[PDB]
């Protein structure tokens, strides 16, 4: 069974980024032009997923809109010539069939894998947090499909991190390593410098089986990391380094950062940012010298 | 004369510029550093003593009206987690003014959205603040508008000087001279060739009108508001005000890019890690292209 169904919780209320996101959602804030929520589901959809659960809250109607077509913005884009764009626009609508439903309170991102259930029903499926970009030759959630294909259990996407940083991540507990695919034993969230039996966390991606699904019945907030633990007492789960770039967007800052960088891919962007940087910092040196 | 109390914020545009940002969501509620471009505007307003904000808005712009009311579920949550002093932030936002809103009906650009305007301000002085730009400044953009308007009573425009190829950016002013910080615009022309521009001297999207300009605006009618200025030219000429502080265009993608970056290392908590970042990355683009 091919994955073909992919889940994003999008239910927070963001505060992290008051006051941009007091009247409107995280998943919009544009990350260069682009609402962030865009980037996860084209990963999603070049990843060959054919359709999106979006587990949302109250006042998100902006990510259904985003997604459909937007009638007096066809019109005008026509009626001014902007072809290019008129279909640019079109694309965004048929990335993926689009599928929403609400959390009711919020319960955690466990409740929110559950809310899947019956949409999902009886096929493998992935899960993308909205919390990093991903650059890449291959789609990060391809990656994870990929070792899937192969092992068809309970794949994880991983990368890396400098330790004194393990408590703001997650852990695979690696007793193996083989070619880009790690093999996991355990897991453990938020651990501590001196408890973390690693340097590699998870990013953000997974792929999963319905099995999974009953198994977080079971434990049942509800953190997924348990049931992820849970199946690898029984059997052992496996993880995917994943070859790219990774922008983590939980922070102002981290938001700041990857407009930058995927600033610096744009052609016709990346001289005009770099030289104005360029400037800033000379601006910068020759004030702090008076 | 009368006090300056009310503003005008034409907000009905589509925002194409800012696609596919702008596809579902208003191109004024896009974030400058960490707060709404329209927020920017307002606080402006606010702070030049401004009490009664009118907003013409479009469709779908739902978002802008929640930004500066009370938002009952951000707020239990933010109770219930003790962020107090975000509670208060939050809570005076939606102190900052009265803001008004009037949906205008068919889109025929500013100008008319000003006409519309008519009824809410009936009988004074009022600003409009198209919001281009935003200008950090010891006293506010439109306080100095207003501070000539004090004095000359004249409908007075607010300007800064500009590089003579983006004059048809703008719409240039066209003194017989100047006197403090006050020029004496003779006339004005919509957005001109770099020849056929009479100054380097740009509008800067604010605007101290009369009640007159109704009446003005009505005869004229595609209603442009420089035509209205120029009408109220042929009878008597008009006022300029050069601008203190230091702007920032956020018409441009690029535009709003620097506009973050510059507002960004103006903020204490922020400075220290960002300029730190920007450093990192040109010393990464240095090692980098020199391995090639």
């Amino acid at each position: 069974k091919k994955v073909r169904k992919a889940v994003i919780p999008a239910a927070g209320l963001g505060t992290r980024f008051l006051p941009a996101t007091k009247a409107q959602p995280k998943e919009m804030l544009p990350i260069v032009d682009k609402p962030a929520i865009q980037y996860i589901v084209e990963e999603a959809a070049e990843s060959g997923i054919e359709d999106i659960l979006i587990i949302t809250g109250r006042n998100k109607r902006s990510i259904e809109d985003h997604f459909d077509r937007s009638a007096e913005l066809e019109f005008n884009l026509r009626e001014k010539g902007k072809t290019e764009t008129l279909k640019e626009m079109q694309q965004i609508a048929d990335l993926a069939n689009i599928h929403y439903i609400r959390q009711k309170e919020p319960l955690g991102l466990g409740h929110a894998v559950l809310c899947a259930e019956h949409f999902i029903g009886d096929e493998p499926f992935a899960v993308l947090l909205g919390d990093d970009i991903m650059v890449s030759e291959t789609p990060a959630l391809r990656q994870l499909m990929d070792v899937y294909d192969v092992y068809g259990t309970e794949v994880v996407g991983v990368q890396s991190v400098l330790p004194e940083d393990v408590s703001k991540y997650g852990i695979i507990n690696t007793s193996g390593s083989q070619g880009h695919v790690y093999e996991v034993n355990d897991l453990v969230e938020k651990p501590s410098p001196e408890e973390a039996p690693s340097e590699i966390a998870v990013m953000g991606r997974y792929v999963l089986n319905s099995s999974i699904f009953s198994v977080l019945k079971t434990i049942g907030e509800i953190q997924l990391t348990d049931a992820l633990r849970e199946v690898c007492r029984k059997e052992p789960i496996h993880a995917r380094l994943l070859e790219g770039n990774r922008y983590d967007i939980g922070d102002k800052l981290g938001c700041f950062k990857a407009s930058t960088e995927i600033g610096l891919m744009r052609p016709e962007m990346r001289s005009q940012l770099l030289a104005y940087l360029e400037d800033v910092i000379k601006r910068e040196t020759k004030e702090m010298l008076r």
